[PDB]
């Protein structure tokens, strides 16, 4: 049982669903487009399919089907520790299934040996500026590790075969996947770690592998292991994975793709969340409750006063998700167990409670509750992970696992460039009657 | 006359517009999406909007409403040469208006001022492997400059505002745009030339320096003026105009967008055409037609032989394109007045000639005519630019004229987050009944 | 068909709109069920949504938003009569367009090659004793004709879907309203005619035809068309409308649904009224006025013998309206017109005067005030349908026009089973506390 060949399976599958729905129901109707939708960023156009994770704008994201705490429960999890195997989740993202045991090891011994970063890769960020933000720096190494790329090696050669492409495509994922938490960690040790590195631990596996390079004791390496999990796919309409689909859609490799993507995924309105709250917290804990731990009311009315004078609480809104977001949830559930009494996880905590109600009775608010990232960065910052900026590079590590896993499937069914057309602000006029 | 004013001023006009179709005019239907353009890469939706050029199927590109022709009539032109000055397109691009002479001038001397490459852009292609590929190298180079960034400098200090937004990517454009003629004969000399550079003539305008830099005589200068004009823009749907766009949403600086973009433009779907084409017609004289320019009959019987046996005419046809590509066109009349007699250049014109009335009477393409990619090649191969690879890379330097334009006009208008749906196939197939 | 992608049109606009109902705001409380209600046959409950018409209890009915002054205003009127094509008043039932010239003309073609009755529809009603009511002929003509369904076809070839059934609905629509008329003068013809039949002119209107084949003289050619009109519809919550929906919704072709319609019509309480009206004004007329025109005083005070007698004012009365019809509003027009000189129209028309007054201050009868079925009588016999049973079969053929219409809507936009929940006379009374 190996990934490659069930994988061909699933293809082959799957393959037929795609054919059948392009020729008999091409011209069906599925939504339409406003002035609004197009000047306001395709907002919510149902233009693009992705099959690895879906967004209920209600319930939850869904990876293949499955919950949260689904995929928390039944992923095989790492001996002597708490959380799933990352390589599992990964199995899981790409072909459907939950692995066995058996399954799961065979992706661990593959990626402990697709896991060692290109030397010349350390030569590159070493001539960056050292004062180069993570992000550019984490960009940079996907982006001249393209020398490496079987898919380009494949196309150039004139080995091309729309059957068959994914092949490499496949190839190039599970290299970049497996080399991805060692670039991270060499940036943070570069950066913010005095430049002393430690060496990857070939026992250990992918998150397991990451807290041991980043140099942080257990339990980081189950926080690494249930953040890469939570944060691994937002279906395709999000910047970093749609730059990820886009670029690809023209067949550059995946290189090339997930540099691109986070490039995207660095944008204040993308990938900032997490670090934000952080500050916005931690500066609220300094200036407006006397450096302490507050109680229920005090904060109540804390709220109030910064939404009445043009402010927004962090982390308590979102462009698709208009419920309470489950990947908020499984962060909970860790700090509960895990620093109960950390006094900034008492205030996030404490922040789930007033602030739902205040927005549901402002009013507005299509999305008047928290999502992940309202959560995240207490967990970070409990565990001495205080370099704000990183916090992006963790997220780009995790989306990696269903991005990559959607390159795949994008070329296994052969989904053409991705191409529309523009209008003119002239045109809108016409179309809106003005003249 | 100065650049940042105009602009500024045309901004504070357009504002209300934009404002009035979303305010007036928001829920006014546009366009519809059938399941075929979800899984079709969104092919035909009216979903974007820009004003730096639009592209008409039958007339082709039109750069802030003149037509190819036009542009080329009407821009100033640089003394004791044919062709405008690039800094004059890029005068026209930003703010709409054909620049007086005065007016490109001081444009040229802005860019002047900006030309320079950072030191340590050169210290990291140098750490790259020399192997790597020249539009990895130029994505790179342009990422590592986001250090720069004054938008990223702007926001990161907390000064962002809807109102001023504009002016910080008005300076990292013109910053980029300066240099990236810079960066690429860079990329080239290290390559290709031995690794010998020839310096910048400060005298120089932007399409000179950069024939200058490459160590290319006259009038090479003319043929990088044309070029990167008519590569200048392609609407905003194109993959990499699009990477850009989508990346810069996010508020991501022009640097990250730009790199993202070049990535995009690596692919053999969107930035290969050039030299592919041109591999194809040296192959083809070679072996199918006795090493000499055929005559008209023997070429129309290679076209059908090629076209039967389920090959397909390379830099033929286009996903938007339904008529002759004006930007074909105008490298037609430079290859007819400067190379008649040159043998790759007949096979093209007689392409021209023969192969349309041959795709028209199959009907299998939809655009049965040639593109701009039918005809760069032979140019570029005729001045002794032989490296097939470096091609794109002139095309990133030309892109980025109507691109960063945009990206400037997408802050001065607020362009929100670009978030489409995404949607399963599960759920297409409950669309179309299938459930 | 230009009228078959105009609708296509139409259907994929509306479907968001549904979805988002369902999708979005499901739980939107709408209305309440009381006990009362439960036992008197849901008697208020907004249980039903329909598109094709909606009835006002104050203004009463409008047709795709339109009025009845509006309708018969708007729509195509026929080269050499005062009234409106009726295919015309079906394009703007399927539609929601009133329609050009050409639009009515292309129903018209349409109509006038779907037209031709199978001929064992006629083996069928001849096979039923000639004695049977014109109403169970009627119906039994409309049952066996499902042997023609499309619908049904597509059903068992296994094509079905979601998003196409409206198609062969519609096909079956326009098959079964074209021959409406037909059927109906055969039955007409066969029982009343002495069974010797006028051929169908395939130059002639809907209601053109309709005359020519029932063998009456203009303008009984514009009762028909305004007839058929009026008795369109009258949303979906009325018996036979009813009756249609809920046997559809289980995806029964039109066939079957509109044959359980004509069951229900043929029912005393929905499509008696028109005769039960025109022959106790007979009765009265003769047994109570000395066979003669009364003045208005004589007759005032007969309306108040036969209510205080326990006896109601036929035609009068309604359980969703509560002012006057513009259905009867109408048909006085014509009347007006046509017959101002009729003994039964004047006595109509007294009744219109002197009734409402009578029924308001006895505070008795919710709606005290005429409804169509006062009317209708008058007019016909004018002309010589002296038939009574028959009337019916004329509200069947009208009724068609809003029902079909409303069939290829209800599998448009999809509507589920309608299936509601039964309950004991214990569990009410349990409900009540005893
Ligand atoms: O609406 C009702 O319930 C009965 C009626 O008047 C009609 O069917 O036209």
């Amino acid at each position: 049982s190996f990934l490659k060949e069930k994988l061909a399976e699933k293809i082959a599958q799957h393959r037929p669903r795609t054919t059948r729905l392009l020729s008999e129901f091409g011209n069906v109707k599925i939504d339409e487009v406003t002035i609004s939708q197009a000047i306001g960023g395709m907002r919510g156009i149902k233009s693009l399919v992705t099959d690895i994770s879906y967004l209920d704008p209600e319930e939850g994201i869904r990876f293949r089907g499955y919950t949260i705490p689904e995929v928390l429960e039944k992923l095989p999890k790492v001996p002597g520790a708490e959380m799933p195997y990352v390589e599992g989740h990964f199995y899981l993202l790409l072909t459907g299934d939950v692995p066995t045991e058996k399954e799961v090891k065979e992706v661990a011994e593959e990626f402990k040996k697709r896991r060692a970063l290109p030397e010349y890769v350390k030569d590159t960020l070493k001539a960056m500026p050292r004062d180069t933000h993570p992000m550019t720096m984490f960009a940079a190494g996907i982006l001249a590790m393209q020398r490496e790329s079987k898919f380009a090696a494949y196309y150039n050669a004139g080995k091309f075969n729309k059957n068959t492409a994914w092949e490499p495509m496949f190839e190039d994922a599970m290299d970049l996947m497996a080399r991805l938490p060692s670039l991270g960690a060499y940036i943070y040790r570069m950066k913010y770690k005095s430049d002393t590195h430690i060496p990857s631990n070939p026992d250990l596996d992918l998150g397991g592998d990451f807290a041991n390079m980043m140099g942080i004791d257990k339990p980081y390496d189950d926080v690494a292991r249930l953040y890469f999990i939570l944060h691994s796919d937002h279906e395709s309409g999000n910047v970093s994975a749609h730059t990820a689909h886009l670029v690809a859609s023209a067949l550059s490799d995946a290189y090339y793709a997930y540099s691109a993507a986070m490039c995207g995924l660095a944008g204040p309105l993308h990938g900032l969340a997490n670090q934000e709250v952080l500050k916005w917290i931690q500066e609220t804990i300094d200036k407006k409750l006397g450096g302490k731990v507050p109680t229920k009311e005090e904060l109540k009315k804390f709220v109030e006063e910064t939404l009445s004078s043009g402010q927004v609480i962090p982390g308590y809104g979102h462009a698709v998700l208009r419920k309470t977001d489950p990947r908020y949830v499984a962060q909970r559930e860790f700090a509960l167990k895990h620093m109960p009494d950390d006094p900034i996880f008492q205030v996030v905590s404490m922040l789930y409670e007033v602030v739902p109600p205040i927005l549901s009775s402002l009013g507005k608010v299509k999305d008047p509750w928290p999502n992940v990232d309202a959560h995240s960065g207490c967990i970070q910052w409990h565990y001495g992970v205080v370099e704000y900026d990183f916090y992006t590079v963790l997220f780009g590590i995790g989306r990696a696992l269903g991005v990559l896993a959607n390159l795949v499937w994008d070329r296994a069914l052969g989904y053409a460039i991705e191409r529309p057309k523009s209008v003119t602000t002239d045109m809108l006029e016409k179309w809106a009657g003005i003249k």
